[PDB]
């Protein structure tokens, strides 16, 4: 029980649900957990293991990126602020990548996990980088349902903390692929809310957020602090009602707690 973690726990006291959190410090490969082996619904951070796959395939498919995908009225889901420019016509697998992991896109999800044979070829991917802890089992948006004590689409703190260290730093990935990783969680949109909001401003990062039902609340961070190594920092926070209301103010709130104790 480090300081931190005491911090962490009255912050989850007073948020009226469920926190969990994986630091790993890239410096000294040290790790701060908070309910690191206990699961969480993933929700749309779950697209950072689809878009990695998809440019896993790419490493022995060099045109890859560019095939493009149909998309059809009938295809349209949830949130689809890209797709729905695009349909009854084409999107490439980049413009499907970038549209999931920057926007959100949960049709250009549904692409990128057909694109991978349905949702076990996403868990698949994960064991073959190392992960047996994620698993994915549904397409958007029923991966979104987060009822707790619910298995499916679930990972746990510290398995997404080490697999995002190892896609965007590590060697998981091709050059290239890593290259092309981190530049898009460095263009997402939708962060400022979230683990970001706790960072100091000069430092500068990548990230995928996701939110659910029971008032899920999620952030996976990749973060260059200035003057020192980088950080992974995932945030997961999920609560007891189904219609529960959205917190990235307790997200934002975990991250300035690590960052304060770093
Ligand atoms: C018990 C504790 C825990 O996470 O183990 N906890 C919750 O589940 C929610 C509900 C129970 C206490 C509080 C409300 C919040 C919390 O910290
Ligand atoms: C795209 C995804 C996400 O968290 O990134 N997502 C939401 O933001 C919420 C709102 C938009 C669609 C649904 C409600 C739910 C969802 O799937
Ligand atoms: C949102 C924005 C736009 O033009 O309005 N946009 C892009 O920047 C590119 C990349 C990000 C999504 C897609 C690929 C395409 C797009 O729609």
């Amino acid at each position: 029980t480090s300081a931190v973690q005491q911090k962490l726990a009255a912050l989850e006291k007073s948020s009226g649900g469920r926190l969990g959190v994986a630091l790993i410090d890239t410096a000294d490969n040290t790790q701060v957990l908070y309910r690191g082996d206990e699961r969480f619904p993933m929700c749309s951070t779950s697209k950072v293991m689809a878009a990695a796959a998809v440019l896993k395939q790419s490493e022995t498919q060099k045109q890859l990126l560019n095939q493009p995908v149909e998309i059809k009225p009938a295809d349209l889901v949830n949130y689809n602020p890209i797709a729905e420019k695009h349909v009854n016509g084409t999107m490439t697998l980049a413009e499907l990548s970038a549209a999931a992991l920057q926007y959100s896109d949960n049709t250009a999800m549904n692409k990128l996990i057909a694109q991978l044979g349905g949702p076990g070829g996403v868990t698949a991917f994960a064991r073959a980088i190392g992960d047996e802890t994620f698993r994915l089992d549904r397409t958007e948006p029923t991966l979104n349902t987060a009822i707790p004590g619910d298995p499916r689409d679930t990972t746990t703190p510290r398995a997404m903390a080490q697999t995002l260290r190892q896609l965007t730093l590590g060697h998981a990935l091709g050059e290239t692929q890593r290259a092309q990783l981190v530049t898009w969680l460095k263009g997402n949109t939708t962060g400022a809310a979230s683990i970001r909001a706790g960072l100091p401003t000069s430092w500068t990062a990548g990230d995928k957020t996701g939110s659910g039902d029971y008032g899920t609340t999620n952030d996976i961070a990749v973060i260059w602090p200035q003057g020192r190594a980088p950080l992974v920092l995932v945030t997961y926070f999920t609560q007891p009602q189904q219609n529960a209301e959205s917190r990235r103010d307790v997200l934002a709130s975990a991250a300035r707690i690590i960052a304060e104790g770093l």
